[PDB]
């Protein structure tokens, strides 16, 4: 797809079994979603933004299907209010920014 | 340009005279700039992010050179880590997500 702006990126996930949207971010590092049950191990890990630092879990290998498109990766999972497709994943999808 | 992601998409702005780095941020509704004086009057406004909020300066109508590229809008001035080129500006330089 081609995806203009006038509104916000959110795209259709499917992560663990389930469907959730998400906005496509080129300000974000790091793929960060909100609290949900992931299995496996995890590693405690600080992010910062607008107004501070949260506390997240890290779940690494961790499959993502965004937009039909297969990924895997370090998700993030913690605090946030919206769900984040970050640059690791972007860039694994094949995203460009074009102008 | 086309731009991918393996590093962050920083790019060339001019504003006030002034030349700086700034982040294309598909995330962002709002631009946000570090703190810098800006002629003219402005309003209070808050956003939210990642760990909370900030109170930042709001200038409407402000001229600024995205790569080249010249746009009018509301620009928002306040402590943010990064300069952030967010949606309403990026809407006018005709920018899109492309995968
Ligand atoms: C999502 C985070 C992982 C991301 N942070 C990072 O990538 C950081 C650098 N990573 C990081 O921490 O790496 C590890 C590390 C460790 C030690 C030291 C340094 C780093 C982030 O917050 N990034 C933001 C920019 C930033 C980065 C660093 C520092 C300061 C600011 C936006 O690009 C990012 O796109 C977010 C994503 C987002 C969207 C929606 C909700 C929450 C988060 N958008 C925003 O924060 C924008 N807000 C918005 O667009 C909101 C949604 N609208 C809004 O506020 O409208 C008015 C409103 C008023 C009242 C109620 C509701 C809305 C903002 C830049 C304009």
């Amino acid at each position: 797809p081609q995806i203009t702006l006038w509104k916000r990126p959110l795209v259709t996930i499917k992560i663990g079994g389930q469907l959730k949207e998400a906005l496509l971010d080129t300000g974000a590092d790091d793929t960060v979603l909100e609290e949900m049950s992931l299995p496996g191990r995890w590693k405690p890990k600080m992010i910062g933004g607008i107004g501070g630092f949260i506390k997240v879990r890290q779940y690494d290998q961790i499959l993502i299907e965004i937009c039909g498109h297969k990924a895997i990766g370090t998700v993030l999972v913690g605090p946030t209010p919206v769900n984040i497709i970050g640059r690791n994943l972007l860039t694994q999808i094949g995203c460009t920014l074009n102008f």
